[PDB]
C-alpha cells in the first residue's frame, strides 16, 4: 500500500495549484473535482491542502496533451490517463492529467475527480492496493462520486504513512 523508500512530505500542510484546464468542464467544475479529492486524504489524515494561483505550490496539476517535459509522455485516448510524482521537491507530488482523455464529473470515463483522488495518493506516497475497492486500485472503475469517501484501504494506507 506504500510506496517503495517510503517517500512522504515532511510538512503536513500542502498547497496545490490547478495550473491549466481541461475545456471539457467548467473551470469551477474542475476546481470542485480537484478540491474534493484532496479533502478524501485531508479527512482521514493531519494533512491540510489550500489552493493557490500564484507561485509555487507543492502539488502542481495539469492537464498535458503527448509529450510535456518529463519525458513520461501521454498517448491519447484511454490507456495512460494521468500520473504523479511521489512526494519531493520540484516535481515531485505533482500530477498531470492527459488532456486528450473524456474528462468528466459523471459516470462516464474518467471522472476527473476519482482520477485525480487516485492520482494524489501517489503524490502523497501511497503505492497501488490489491483490493479492487479501494480508491488506490491500479486499474480505473467507476464509483459513485455523490457522497465518495475514501475507501478502507485507502484510509489505512495514508493513515500509515502520516497518522
Ligand atoms: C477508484 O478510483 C480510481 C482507480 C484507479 C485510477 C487509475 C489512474 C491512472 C491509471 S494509469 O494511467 O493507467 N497508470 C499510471 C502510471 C502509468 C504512471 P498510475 O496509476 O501509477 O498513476 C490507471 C487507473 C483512477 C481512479
Ligand atoms: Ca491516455
Ligand atoms: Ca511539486
Ligand atoms: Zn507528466
Ligand atoms: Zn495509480
Amino acid at each position: 500500500m506504500l510506496t517503495p523508500g517510503n517517500p512522504k512530505w515532511e510538512r503536513t500542510n500542502l498547497t496545490y495549484r490547478i495550473r491549466n484546464y481541461t475545456p471539457q468542464l467548467s473551470e469551477a467544475e474542475v476546481e470542485r473535482a480537484i478540491k474534493d479529492a484532496f479533502e478524501l486524504w485531508s479527512v482521514a489524515s493531519p494533512l491540510i491542502f489550500t489552493r493557490i494561483s500564484q507561485g509555487e505550490a507543492d502539488i502542481n496539476i495539469a492537464f498535458y496533451q503527448r509529450d510535456h517535459g518529463d519525458n513520461s509522455p501521454f498517448d491519447g485516448p484511454n490507456g495512460i490517463l494521468a500520473h504523479a510524482f511521489q512526494p519531493g521537491q520540484g516535481i515531485g507530488g505533482d500530477a498531470h492529467f492527459d488532456a486528450e482523455e473524456t474528462w468528466t464529473n459523471t459516470s462516464a470515463n474518467y471522472n476527473l475527480f476519482l482520477v485525480a483522488a487516485h492520482e494524489f495518493g501517489h503524490s502523497l506516497g501511497l503505492a497501488h492496493s490489491s483490493d479492487p475497492g479501494a480508491l488506490m486500485y491500479p486499474n480505473y472503475a467507476f464509483r459513485e462520486t455523490s457522497n465518495y469517501s475514501l475507501p478502507q484501504d485507502d484510509i489505512d494506507g495514508i493513515q500509515a504513512i502520516y497518522g
